[PDB]
């Protein structure tokens, strides 16, 4: 009985690729009447956290919102919708809920992309250096996974260690194996090791590519990270997708700066906003909406509880 396996199958036939996150398999999953379109949710404190905007058919959306709604409702809790986009406004907004802007997605759009055309000096430089330092570039399918799970697991363990990180989830996804073999892998190769991966996150559609985990060994080389992010980039612009989302920056008044601290604890682990910009890409807003009038400042919290997985330790350094 696997509502994930059965969320999944909605994934690939839609053109959202951070959807999925429902693959790691710790939110729940509520399906529409029809089984075309889920929501998945957390919760957390009193609230119950939908991720991203509702999956599937857009038809489905307003009878499935307002179960969420009035589901999270009956059970004594707020309901949230965590880092929607416009589109998804107005539907929140019929259910009754008001929405706050979380930060921007950096969005890069890969038919106009060409790395040596001459708007990408700083990618195509750093690109170069890392070719001549012997970095080199494979996806890896899921089921060849498992024969370099070992050299992956090398990768993250030291990236967290070097980082003095913990695994977060919700939002964001962790080293767990089944995971991990479940979507391809961009991998970048050193003297014969990877030394640094991301997974790629895709459906069948073709329309929007991202990633989720991206770590690297104390083995890769300065310049990894743009690198891995320019020869995935290629890769789905190669199999022909439109968009290469980079992730969310944070926001460029207690609510605004909770708001900040939020994305500067989540959002910066593959890249801060200047990096981001050396790929001149698009900035889509993304928002927080929350039932009842309360503030987002409560929501937010809740999140950050979530994705710490129900901890909190103390704010982030900060002068």
């Amino acid at each position: 009985d696997d509502a994930v396996a059965r969320a999944v199958e909605i994934v690939r036939k839609q053109g959202v690729a951070d959807a999925n996150l429902v693959r790691m398999g710790d939110k729940s999953i509520m399906f529409s009447e029809k089984g075309d379109a889920f929501i998945m949710y957390g919760k957390q404190g009193r609230s119950w956290i939908a991720l991203f905007d509702p999956v599937g058919p857009r038809q489905a959306l307003p009878d499935l919102i307002w179960r969420f709604v009035e589901t999270a409702r009956a059970a004594g809790c707020r309901s949230v919708f965590y880092q929607i986009s416009p589109a998804l406004l107005s539907y929140c907004a019929d259910a009754g809920l008001r929405a706050f802007k979380l930060g921007e997605l950096a969005v890069v759009n890969l038919a106009n992309f060409e790395l040596k055309g001459g708007k990408w000096a700083n990618l195509r430089q750093t690109a170069s250096r890392a070719v001549r330092d012997g970095l080199e570039f494979a996806v890896i399918e899921p089921q060849d996974i498992p024969d370099v799970l070992d050299q992956l697991a090398h990768v993250s363990d030291t990236w967290l260690a070097d980082h003095n990180a913990k695994e977060k989830s919700f939002s964001l996804g962790a080293f767990d194996p089944d995971y991990v073999c479940s979507q391809p892998v961009g991998v970048l190769k050193k003297d014969g090791k990877i030394v640094a991966f991301a997974n790629i996150l895709m459906t069948e559609t073709k329309e929007e590519g991202s990633v989720d985990l991206m770590r690297f060994s104390p083995d890769a080389p300065k310049g990894s990270m743009d690198f891995l992010f320019v020869q995935i980039l290629e890769y789905l612009k190669g199999e022909g997708f439109q968009r290469f989302n980079l992730g969310m920056a944070p926001l460029s008044d207690r609510v605004g700066g909770t708001v900040f601290e939020h994305g500067e604890r989540f959002y910066n682990f593959k890249g801060l906003r200047a990096f981001k910009s050396k790929f001149h890409p698009e900035w889509q807003p993304r928002y927080l909406a929350v039932s009842g009038g309360v503030s987002p400042m409560i929501a937010l919290m809740d999140a950050t509880f979530l994705i710490g997985g129900g901890k909190l330790a103390a704010a982030l350094e900060h002068h």
